[PDB]
């Protein structure tokens, strides 16, 4: 068996983003709202080896216009997705764990805990 160090990383880490990608769009597939939720900002990241690497996020997100009953998943581009704006305005403050593999192309979302702000 392998275990390694838990390391600190910037947010802004390439390969922390695209984590943080898997870890958002495997929340929308699983949640119970309407609307795809996006991530607004990612507030802390770290790093652990295994076999593989495992990504730890703390990041907010934001619920959008965007339902899932007119956008599917794996056609659905967040980025052309606007943050609701009052009334349906969501918030949430969630814990990610993002296995990622070199065998495998998607990452998996193993844990997640998210928290309305």
């Amino acid at each position: 068996r392998m275990v390694g160090e838990l390391r600190d990383l910037s947010p802004d880490d390439p390969q922390v983003q695209k984590a943080a990608q898997a870890a958002v769009a495997s929340y929308n597939m699983g949640s119970n709202s309407i609307y795809y939720f996006r991530d607004t900002h990612i507030i802390k990241a770290q790093s652990q080896l295994v076999a593989g690497i495992k990504y730890f996020l703390t990041m907010e997100m934001g619920s959008t216009d965007c339902r899932k009953t007119r956008v599917t998943g794996d056609h659905v581009d967040l980025t052309t997705c606007p943050l609701a704006a009052g009334a349906q305005q969501e918030k949430l403050r969630c814990d990610f764990e993002v296995l990622v593999v070199p065998w495998q192309n998607s990452s998996q979302l193993l844990k997640h805990n998210c928290v309305q702000m």
